[PDB]
């Protein structure tokens, strides 16, 4: 809080998270799956150490900090992301809220309820774990659903009550963040504490600079999902060319293994993107800074930026 | 079949005794006790509740339960193993899928599920090693492109290990029939299946035409219409009368926690039905009593019939 954030191996100092990466994955999957089902990705003892291995790559490239935005419904496994945090020594913050596969047992809850089990996996801890949630993840399609719509005011009176950041999945070709921001401002939230995500795929300049312009905090953590992915990456140099630098938070949205998706789709990825993690240290920020784009301007969106969205901040 | 797999270990068919053939411990969603298990007051208060339950049933009669909840309804065989050995009760745990799968299993081929259903029948489920005796698979309407999936890889898990198959349907909308077709078309002896929410049927004579092919019939749920009972509680007699007293199987259909569904549901049907699992020993035996059925029957319906079926049958 205030002057450190939750992570997987407890908390750290804002000043510990240096170069962050805000929207990740260990494993997207489904609640249980992963201990129902482990040599689905081989086993959980190959997962973890093709996790190792490319979060250490990731820190050779400079990365000491990531945001695993996985959720309950993506089936986020928090003593996987602790053993691979542990291994590779790489910060790991863990995600609490909804993806866009909720069981019925989430699915029938009211938004008091949706409340009280975002508050207690950041307030007291995930599972029997006692390793507590640094952000909210909330998914919404096009049209938010009245289900999500729930899920988006739960997070929005959960971050109010903790101060932790909120940051969604979107269409961006949807314009969905407009339908996020107009909700999670009815609720009271200040738009500094909300990241707009997969921002990168939009067609449409101006959808993002209003965002940014009212303060959201803008998610291009798809870049080598492409990947032209050198067309994605200007978008950093458009936002930054208005006047919204602070307003940018960069990822790659990579992940280690996939079951939520048609089989073997981790190898077509793999054979994309064999940086992972590792893309936008080695590839986007040279990629800007030949661009003309100042070393200090770039620091300030990969270790300033994320470090004062992470940050536990006003209520 | 000699020997049967239970959460404690494998029994002998002698053992089984007054079996229940379709129960659950709680309704719930992969993942979610373990995430959020104040949504039951705590774990343990779930846990002693089950216990209290079993040891009623116990008391009327009923020393073993099938627990029929998938990897989609919750199931937490560590819960099932810890009241099982607290109320002295056999509990056989199930593989298969029910209604809420996943994207993790709703995109997975029909080789894929015949995977996971073996594994949890012949290695063990999750980290635990107790091993599933029975295939639980639900349907709706006419079938649906992946729910036909799901009955092809149960009949062929079935045909490898010799573990019975048991469905959810609408007797309603006959829809055991289509079930025993495409369960037929793999191979599949209806002698290895129960299809099962059979007493909700209001035609008898769909539930004859399928004894008749040798398929059990899972008259399961009758303390539901509780929340008219003896009316549903008569299409028992029915098909004794009609000679087919070999192919029935009784059960409750209960459960001591909910959360797929709206909250306090469980406070509803609690009120609705007091004798929890104690209703068909308590209610139902002495009602089919006093309309004239006699004792050996009654034994083979509770005893005989549920032995046979579990039993791992290959020849
Ligand atoms: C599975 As995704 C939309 O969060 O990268
Ligand atoms: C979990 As049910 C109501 O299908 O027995
Ligand atoms: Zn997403
Ligand atoms: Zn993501
Ligand atoms: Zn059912
Ligand atoms: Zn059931």
């Amino acid at each position: 809080m205030g002057d450190r954030i939750n992570t997987v191996r407890g908390p750290i100092t804002i000043s510990e998270a240096g170069f962050t990466l805000t929207h990740e994955h260990i494993c997207g999957s489904s609640a249980g799956f992963l201990r129902a089902w482990p040599e689905f990705f081989g086993s959980r003892k190959a997962l973890a150490e093709k996790a190792v291995r490319g979060l250490r790559r990731a820190r050779a490239a400079g990365v000491r900090t990531i945001v695993d935005v996985s959720t309950f419904d993506l089936g986020r496994d928090v003593s996987l992301l602790a053993e691979v945090s542990r291994a590779a020594d790489v910060h790991i913050v863990a995600a609490t809220g909804l993806w866009l596969d909720p069981p019925l047992s989430m699915r029938l809850r009211s938004v008091e309820e949706l409340t009280q089990f975002f508050l207690r996996e950041i307030q007291y801890g995930i599972e029997d774990t006692g390793i507590r949630a640094g952000i909210i993840k909330v998914a919404t399609t096009g049209k938010v659903t009245p289900f999500q719509e729930l899920v988006l005011r739960a997070a929005a009176r959960a971050s109010l009550a903790t101060g932790v950041p909120v940051t969604t999945h979107t269409a961006a070709s949807q314009r969905g963040g407009e339908q996020q921001a107009a909700i999670l401002e009815s609720e009271g939230l200040s738009p500094s504490r909300v990241c707009i995500g997969h921002s990168d795929a939009a067609d449409d300049l101006s959808y993002l600079t209003a965002l940014a312009a009212r303060g959201y905090l803008i998610g291009l953590d798809s870049i080598p999902h492409s990947a032209s992915w050198q067309t994605r990456a200007l978008l950093i140099k458009a936002l930054i060319d208005q006047g919204y630098t602070k307003q940018i938070l960069v990822s790659n949205d990579w992940l280690f293994g996939i079951s939520s998706y048609v089989t073997n789709i981790m190898d077509v990825m793999d054979s994309g993107n064999p940086d992972g993690m590792a893309f936008i240290p080695l590839r986007v920020i040279p990629f800007l800074r030949e661009k003309g784009i100042p070393q200090e301007t770039l620091a300030g969106i990969t270790v300033t930026n994320p470090a004062r969205f992470l940050s536990p901040t006003l209520r």
